[PDB]
């Protein structure tokens, strides 16, 4: 009834560690598209990220493992789930484990373009909360996004 597959833009991101989300850090992500293939139990993700100031396109394949949990390799291991959805937004949560074993909790509010409504935003905060991340580690990331469409 509400196809989650489509164009998605990163509006906000929660994070247990502000350094992982900083300018050029591995988590300053900017989504572009998300293909869910419930058939093969996977998920295609096309998204940009900066390094030294230049954009980098990434097209990752997520694997659906037992539960609402998908798997993807990037910056270390990653585990995420759509903690919630509405027609207008997509709030994700991902447990990253870095190439040094550091644990990090993030929340990511996804939507179609710049128009986020208070309902979804209020929701995201709640889930960031429920995930144990400071309400204060959320930051606007779309304004940063200078990567290609
Ligand atoms: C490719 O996407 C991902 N890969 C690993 C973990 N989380 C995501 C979701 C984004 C929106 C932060």
């Amino acid at each position: 009834p509400f196809e989650l597959s489509g164009k998605w833009i990163t509006s906000y991101i929660g994070s247990s560690d502000l350094e992982k989300i900083g300018e050029n850090a591995p988590f300053q992500v900017f989504m572009r598209s998300i293909e869910f293939d419930d058939k093969e139990s996977k998920v295609y993700l096309n998204f940009f990220s900066k390094e030294n100031g230049i954009c980098e396109e990434f097209s990752l394949i997520g694997t659906k493992q037992e539960g609402n949990t998908y798997d993807v390799n990037y910056a270390g291991n990653n585990k995420f789930v759509v903690s919630y959805a509405s027609e207008t937004a997509l709030i994700i949560s991902n447990i990253n484990v870095d190439e040094e074993g550091d644990k990090t909790i993030m929340t990511g509010l996804l939507g179609k373009g710049t128009d986020i409504e208070d309902q979804d935003l209020e929701k995201f905060k709640e889930v960031t909360r429920e995930n144990g991340i400071p309400e204060e580690n959320i930051v606007n990331i779309i304004e940063r996004d200078d990567c290609p469409a």
